[PDB]
């Protein structure tokens, strides 16, 4: 009954048979329309981008290109394979309107699904595991499809796997269909088709080396194949994670953890439509430089990409030594930061991780980093209830000089700061009577420092907030019962204190 | 000394003039390579997206078409004006390499102009409100530029606005630049020489009616200079959130707050850039249906926007009503929802906001909703220790037919969930010796619901976990003060168990 | 049942447990998990009252010692025939804690105590 997705291919591709024979029904590139009926349209065509300062940084005499499949509808270089699966079915006449469609999928081609269903009115459900981001889970809810979750370290094999599982509802909910990127021809034929096209036209059909990531395999397989017909001079590199067991030769493999943070790549077990026997050579990746990667290509290139296009750039950085000047190479960069926004592109979830070391953090961190707050020029000399009028408070902010006080009500609990530009603006503009009190342009937002901490905590709560109050509390005892606590403000420093500062203590 | 950004525009185009009496550099649009030299490069001629069921639901007659600017380098629609305004910088010699670049932004601008320095190798200051998402925060940190954080309420005039601090910080860093979107010229400039040409070539020069929203004002001043000099014909529609003074006759701007959630468009001053008579008619629009449209377009349409993308559809629906069989319509979607994803895109923010009653939210979902999970089949015969070994765990499972069953340590704490065919496919594999505990199959990872609760609780449960345990928690007492805690398992469901239980109850 | 107590507690501690929280009744567990028996706030007060027990007497002298234990897959027609010889039919849950296959345990707790008022009132109510 059930078909498994490591089943040997029953494809009898081998090089120099000719296209003619082919099975499948090839689709031609074609162009666009000036408008788009839709927007799966917009798929493909994506664009070609020269790696400019990582080469150098680690040497690489070569000429370095970035196939940047982020750019497309869903974000994704699976949705290329989603709207040819939805055609093919729609054309062989296995998918009907209104069916249901279930996909186990790592989010991207989830989300693929989810878009073309929503635009072609399908249902969707969507089997991912556990630890994929919630920021797929968002875009899929928004997009309206149905999400199932699997556990992470379930075997393929095992009953609760994503594919298992989407065998079991398929075989209870009727008219429900598995397209099964696993074993789907369409998946490596999109890739064959209009990727490896892409490719050949943008690099004038000349490239010695491309580098790709592998999971599902199609997108290295079709890629490879259509190049070693067209373009036989081009070395594959595969890149696959460590605790995963697509790389061969079996020796590459050997770990003790198969679990890994890196989202979209690597599986324990062969998919059906990856032929590795088309993978010239293979690199194992480890998650830690992955993502240090992915930033370096954020801050250097622009190029905002998630972490298995780090990395394909941290393999290809190895595997390009070889070349030298006149060459080329090619990386392909599968998706997009949006679904990696609280994950490495957040120092703390790396930090949390290990991927970041306070010794690295701070090496590259100005002289000042590390000076204490208390080493600034800061005072808070008086402070003002929040009853007070706005006129009285001019009075009293003018005729001391002062341009700016904390607002603290009877008990010492901090509401908020209050600035004589404000106040003055909003008199000459009559938002408020001098009568009027402060309360309706007290700023109400602000951040609790204390005197011990760093500049750097201090710039980084300034990225957030424009004012950080330096707040000390005091508890008061009577009896070690009857405890109480009291606080006063000192100082209010801002960016613009901050730089002076450093300003000042730079000469 | 100070410059204002609400100073009268000095400029002299009115309509009939010729282009060659423009000061200004125009710069031709032109093919891009086939290979991008740098990622900026992808900046323009992005797609336009017909609007298919919306304004179906909205009885529009005309077609309804979408510039989708969201899909530009940075994801906006203001990575054309930060490249432009570079550019221009450095043709003119006031921007040299590696000068320091300061601009006051709501994020988008921000963002633009931070990875134009990262190619490029500027430095770069942003100064930002608070309101604005942290996700722009976190792309800005990963782009290395500083970020400086001001009042959401402070009045464009104060000291302590985001204009004003980036003139301070201008004044007080040497080498530094402010580019000043609020007044320079090239801000319109480039949607007058690149968006204008767009739009009207996908368009064919034929379009009756133009629909965008207004921050600076460049966006539409440029795009309605450019169409009445071109298609004198179309009409200009202007969005402005309700809060704000840019929208004319004054009468519309009568409102009691001014702070909204929208992001990006809207503000206490007049632009300088902000040509306001060139716009035909003004509407003014709220957060809520902004949100709502924003869902909408994302739920249908697949197009993933942001706030102001759906404020302007939401004009748009009302503006068209006038249009007939035949006429078409435009519309801007400036930015993406990569900034927004713990904003609308999350339900919980929504109904936090108040955009979202939970009438709404229950009134589209299926009729088990509102059923408590005790309704369902469910029950936990056995449990085991996280000491067993796994063939003993075979054994007790197989002689009493359970597939699954709870691991609970001595104390009664839950630990996690073991299944049979997980253990039997890992002793196939040699994962687990039958000597070995199931602690290394355990699935660590799961939720605890009570038997109260909802499906619906239950099934959002289950878009994050694969297994909801329902568990109930019994306090033991002795004399009020010795209290004691239990807990129990009773049914492990997953969205199996729940989606047979519907097709059952269904019948 | 979010409560339970001990048979040892005394009736003036119980009165305080269960009108901090509004709970009229709680059943009385030992402390291995055998059930004991029901006792009710109302009993409490009025033996208190009735000067059959002190406050700091134990609650076993109040307890209601029988009750008849029921499963959450019994159906209602089933718990009516129990109710016409029982008050008290308490909703038990059964469990099965292996260590070795040869050292297994037994654990169980309470979840409902129903009686006929219980089951009038939920079959008036949902009777539309
Ligand atoms: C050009 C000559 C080709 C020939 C003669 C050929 C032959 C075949 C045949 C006969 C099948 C059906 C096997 C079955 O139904 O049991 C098949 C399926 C398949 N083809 Fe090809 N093929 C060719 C090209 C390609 C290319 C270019 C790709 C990918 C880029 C591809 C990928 C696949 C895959 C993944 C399957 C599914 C195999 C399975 O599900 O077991 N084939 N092929
Ligand atoms: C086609 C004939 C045009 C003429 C004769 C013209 C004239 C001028 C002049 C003389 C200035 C400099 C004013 C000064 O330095 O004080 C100026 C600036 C400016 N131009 Fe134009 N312009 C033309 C077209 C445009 C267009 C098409 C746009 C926008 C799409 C535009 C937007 C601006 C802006 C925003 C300024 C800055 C004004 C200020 O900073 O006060 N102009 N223009």
């Amino acid at each position: 009954l059930w078909i498994r997705p490591d089943a040997p291919s029953r494809c009898t591709w081998q090089l120099g048979r000719p296209a003619s024979e082919s099975p499948h029904h090839h689709t031609a590139p074609a162009k666009s329309p000036k408008i788009l009926p839709d927007i799966l349209k917009k798929i493909g065509d994506t664009p070609m981008v020269r790696i400019n300062k990582i080469g150098k940084k680690f040497g690489l005499k070569c000429e370095l290109l970035a196939k940047c499949e982020f750019f497309n509808a869903g974000g994704s270089v699976k949705d290329r394979i989603s709207l040819r699966m939805i055609e093919d079915a729609e054309r062989d006449g296995t998918l009907k309107p209104g069916d249901t469609i279930i996909e186990p999928t790592s989010g991207n081609t989830g989300i693929g699904l989810a878009l073309a269903a929503a635009v072609r009115g399908y249902r969707c459900i969507i089997v991912m595991p556990e630890k994929m981001s919630s920021e797929k889970v968002d875009v899929l809810r928004a997009l309206g499809a149905e999400i199932v979750r699997t556990p992470t370290n379930a075997r393929f094999d095992s009953p609760e796997s994503h594919v298992g599982v989407a065998w079991r509802l398929k075989n209870e909910i009727p008219n429900s269909h598995i397209l099964d990127q696993y074993r789907n021809a369409s998946n490596p034929l999109a890739h064959y088709d209009t990727t490896a096209d892409e490719i050949l036209q943008q690099c004038d059909g000349k490239l010695d080396m491309l580098v790709a990531s592998v999971g599902t395999g199609g997108t290295i397989t079709g890629i490879a194949r259509k190049l070693k017909e067209k373009c036989p001079g081009c070395r594959i590199i595969g890149v696959d994670p460590e605790g995963s067991i697509l790389a061969e030769p079996e020796e590459l493999n050997q770990t003790e953890q198969t679990t890994y943070e890196v989202e979209g790549i690597g599986y324990d077990f062969i998919p059906t439509v990856l032929d590795r026997t088309v993978v010239d050579k293979w690199f194992k990746s480890n998650d830690e430089e992955a993502f240090t990667f992915a930033r370096m290509l954020i801050a250097q290139e622009g190029l905002l990409c998630g972490g298995s296009a780090g990395s394909t750039v941290a393999v290809a950085v190895k595997a390009a030594q070889e070349l030298q000047e006149g060459q080329r190479c090619v990386v392909i960069l599968p998706d997009s930061v949006r679904n990696y926004m609280t994950k490495f592109l957040s120092d703390r979830w790396m930090l949390q991780k290990g991927f970041l070391k306070e010794e690295d953090l701070t090496e590259k961190k100005p002289w000042w980093w590390h000076l204490r707050v208390q080493e600034l020029g800061l005072s808070a000399p008086l402070t003002v209830l929040p009853t007070i009028t706005c006129g009285h408070t001019i009075e009293i902010l003018r005729e001391k000089g002062f341009d700016q006080a904390p607002v603290v009500d009877e008990a010492g609990v901090i509401l908020g700061m209050v600035t004589l530009g404000n106040m003055l603006s909003s008199l000459l503009a009559g938002k408020v009577q001098p009568s009027d009190q402060v309360g309706k342009v007290i700023y109400k937002q602000f951040k609790q420092i204390r005197l011990t901490d760093t500049l750097g905590r201090l710039s980084h709560i300034l990225e957030m907030d424009h004012f950080a109050l330096v707040v000390h509390e005091q508890i008061q005892y009577h009896s070690t019962g009857k405890s109480s606590q009291r606080q006063m403000v000192f100082g209010v420093v801002t960016a613009i204190d901050l730089l002076n500062f450093v300003a000042a203590q730079e000469r």
